[PDB]
């Protein structure tokens, strides 16, 4: 019961970083949705990041209201878990959703479908006790959001509070006084600080991006838009979509080997 951990350890033995993609489930629907994450699996993917859309008695238009609801998602999340029992699963998201369902029962709900891990990431690390708590008593790993022009209080602060992994900002995300350091010299802190494993996030969608986050030091990367991408140049080929997905996926995984 810690997939971040397992995951991390069969990964550092066999001298591999890992690759994580990043979808937002549901897109472009439910059910291909799914076959998606299945085709990033099976193509190479360690672990998963996936976001989840939120934007709320008396209807109006079906586009409006139109959208895949938390309740779909955390059912999707069921499935997933239930036919991939040990790949680690990520929520990436914003507080509102997590406002809406109550704290408490949000956690809950994500141990009950067998997420590992959560990032809100509009939560400032100084306001996040009651996220760490709910998360910690549902056995949920809270996320915290390294950035490159950390300090080293935040970086102190990311260390003790983090579980599973932290999420480690590349320089491409900032902007500001403070400058981005080079994410060797992060690594470094991190690890020197005991952070839960290090995976690079923003602007990496090719092969070469990810071999030299690992080159540096990192526990693995993460990747959204190519993904995404991908996805609107076959909207319409379903099929098509998902062999177009596994191409990309394989190199960025293998990049993640020595």
């Amino acid at each position: 019961m810690e997939r971040y951990e397992s995951l991390f350890a069969q990964l550092k033995e066999r001298k591999e970083g890992a690759f994580v993609p990043f979808v937002t489930l549901g897109d472009p629907g439910i059910e291909q949705s799914l076959k998606i994450i299945d085709t990033l699996i099976e193509a190479g993917a360690d672990a998963l990041e996936l976001g989840i859309p939120f934007s709320d008695q008396n209807a109006t238009l079906r586009a409006f209201a139109a959208g895949v609801t938390p309740a779909q998602c955390f059912e999707m999340l069921a499935l997933i878990r239930q036919k991939h029992p040990t790949i680690p699963i990520g929520l990436l998201m914003y507080a509102n959703l997590v406002f809406n369902k109550g704290i408490d029962e949000f956690y809950a709900q994500c141990e009950k479908v067998g997420v590992d891990s959560v990032l809100v990431a509009d939560v400032p690390v100084e306001e996040s006790a009651p996220f760490r708590q709910a998360a910690l008593r549902h056995n949920v790993a809270p996320i915290f959001i390294c950035p490159p022009n950390a300090d080293d209080d935040l970086l102190r602060q990311i260390a003790s509070y983090g579980r599973g992994y932290t999420y480690l900002l590349s320089r491409a995300g900032v902007t500001e006084n403070r400058a981005a350091l080079p994410l060797n010299h992060l690594v470094a802190k991190l690890k020197e600080y005991n952070a839960a494993p290090p995976l690079q996030g923003f602007g990496i969608s090719a092969p070469d991006q990810v071999k030299a986050a690992i080159d540096a030091g990192a526990a693995g990367a993460i990747s959204g838009s190519a993904i995404v991408k991908i996805i609107e140049q076959h909207i319409n080929e379903p099929e098509k979509m998902l062999a177009a997905l596994k191409v990309f996926v394989q190199p960025m995984k293998a990049a993640t080997r020595s």
